[PDB]
RNA sequence: GGGAGUAGAUAGGCGCUGGUGUGCCUCCUAGACUUCAAAUCUACGGUCUCGCUAUUUAAGCGAGAGGUGGGUUCGAUUCCCACAUACUCCCG
């Protein structure tokens, strides 16, 4: 028993193994952590051999010498991703993050008057613009956007909303479990697949200070299915004197008919435009933007959003902040193209062809590899259009050696790791989500795992 | 927060008696706030953090530090010498 | 004087490491080598000690200590704790 241990060489021994081999901190840690390993192996009586460890050892240090965090290439053809991060960003803005985060800034600073400012200020001035509102303001996320207005405007008072749309977005979010904590009494109107207007009509009383609905962004219902219209609900508190508060949710900033897809998602300027007084949604939604809370609306509203002592615990951070203020930026410019997840799902069924096939002429050597192109209709949004399906093409491959299952796992172990669809033992990449530099990364991560 | 808030001591001075002195059946919280942006000169006294544990763990109340200033490690290894707390040590 | 930080050898200065210690530089001594010097290289080397044979001394041989003590542990130079000491920083 303690012969089988006193093996185990020594941390400054192996770190001597290891002179210029790798840092010195690297070293020792994956030593550590390796001794450990062999005490209690060899305590439990479960290794007889200690041959492994040099190899072992080397390989700690090549496994903790990278982040964990890292980019990875999408071919589910899905635009809004939950799970691999949502929105991306385009160069243009990542640079000008990049920029403001290398020094100082004026973050809270107004050069004008040379005294504090407030750091929401930057932005609101675009976003009064692209919606139509009378003031706005922006917190970490649309979950805390919606709290906050709760909060604000709600707690220990009524919210009628329809017994369709108390959602359950995300893995923690729950627009009942969240309003709870948010100290709003909730009124649940109507019945789950249908909602008159006299259901909401019909629970107001002195204590109602507020009428919400909320945008079943992730799921959908069909059947003998009834909602209640946005007019009618902006008529009817104008009636009673209630306020209106619209989760847009995916925080659609434009008509998305403009661009070809037609769909009835709504958008700020629309909504606002239509009586509403509050609307709120994520940044890093349908806006393409960074993650972001945001509210727009009458101003008498934002200014007592503002005042609650809990925006400061939800204010931004300079990264969102500055990366929002150029996501805005090319808003106003209308330079549509440049803005991720607007040009992904706008992008031309013959464009889709044109880089499925241009794939496929990179994958024809690689040894063992059937690759065909087939034109599938799958649904692009992930977190924001439930129902939406479009046409993309995917280039399905397929190994003589080894399985489709087997596959997406090698795939998202590889550097950079790849995620993909599968379907009847085929896998598949939808282009719809590629970027063109990635066509040349997925060739070369192909060849190394069946030719080697 | 929705916490209720049981001021113990003064101003400038507060010793571990008036922390002990206040807890009851509803206290569920020690909390400790960190003077980030400001400080105390002339007649003050402060509680020591190893006192507040003793407290909590005499009593079975849980003790919370907001430091702040989030100071990562030991500062004196630098240099600067300064009684700025850290995570490591103050936990 | 009171606190606190940095700390530690078994030749000497610095740095490391839960594997019974070790790497860099230096000193010393020794060896190798070198026309001379330098350079270079090497050392289960070194301190203290105690104990053993002889015992005037010489001479040969064996063992332990890491500031001190304790603890965890299969194993502590490493980690915890207590006290001491060195260097430094703050206060009366």
């Amino acid at each position: 028993m303690k012969s089988l241990l006193r093996q185990i060489p020594q941390i400054s021994k192996v770190v001597e193994i290891f002179a210029k081999a790798y840092p010195e901190i690297y070293v020792v840690k994956a030593a550590r952590e390796v001794a450990e390993k062999y005490r209690k192996e060899i305590i439990e009586g479960a290794r007889a051999d200690l041959n492994g460890f040099l190899e072992d050892v080397e390989r700690k240090i090549k496994s903790l010498m990278k982040p964990n965090i890292k980019r990875v290439i999408n071919a589910t053809g899905v635009v809004i991703n939950t799970n691999l991060g949502r929105a991306p960003l385009s160069k243009d803005v990542i640079n000008f993050i990049s920029e403001i985060a290398n020094g100082y800034s004026n973050l809270e600073y107004n050069l004008e008057e040379g005294k504090r400012g407030s750091r929401i200020a930057h932005i609101e001035k675009y976003l009064n613009e692209l919606t139509g509102a009378e003031s706005s303001f922006v917190v970490n996320n649309n979950a805390g956007a919606v709290f906050l207005v709760l909060n604000t405007l709600a707690e220990g008072k009524e919210v009628i909303i329809s017994r369709g749309e108390l959602v359950e977005i995300g893995g923690s979010f729950r627009i009942p479990d969240i309003m709870k904590k948010s100290g709003a009494i909730l009124r649940e109107v109507g019945t789950t697949n249908k909602t008159k207007v006299s259901d909401y009509e019909g629970a107001i009383n002195q204590n109602t200070a507020l009428l919400m609905k909320v945008h079943k962004s992730n799921f959908y219902m069909e059947g003998f299915v009834e909602e209640v219209k946005l007019e009618d609900l902006v008529k009817l508190g104008h009636k009673y004197g209630i306020p209106t508060y619209y989760d847009a949710g995916s925080g659609l900033l434009i008509n998305l008919k403009e661009f070809g897809i037609s769909v009835d998602e709504p958008n700020f300027r629309d909504c606002i435009s239509l009586g509403i007084d509050l609307v709120s949604g994520s940044g890093d939604k349908l806006l393409g933007g960074p993650q972001a809370g945001i509210i727009v609306g009458k101003k008498n509203l934002i200014e007592k959003i503002k005042k609650n002592p809990i925006a400061r615990a939800l204010r931004i951070d300079k990264l969102t902040l500055s990366g929002l203020e150029m996501t805005l930026k090319l808003y106003f410019e209308k330079r549509y193209e440049d803005i991720p997840v607007i040009r992904m799902l706008t992008q031309d069924e013959k464009a889709l062809r044109q880089k499925a096939k241009r794939l496929e002429k990179l994958l024809k050597d690689i040894p063992g590899l059937k690759i065909s192109v087939i034109k599938d209709k799958a649904k692009p949004g992930g977190g924001s259009l439930p129902e939406l399906e479009l046409p993309t093409y995917c280039v399905a491959i397929r190994h003589d050696r080894l399985s489709s299952q087997e596959l997406s796992r090698r795939l998202r172990l590889a550097e950079p790791p790849i995620v993909c669809r599968i379907r009847e033992d085929q896998l598949l990449f939808d282009m719809r989500t590629v970027f063109h530099e990635d066509l040349k990364t997925i060739k070369k991560t192909l060849q190394e795992l069946l030719s080697i």
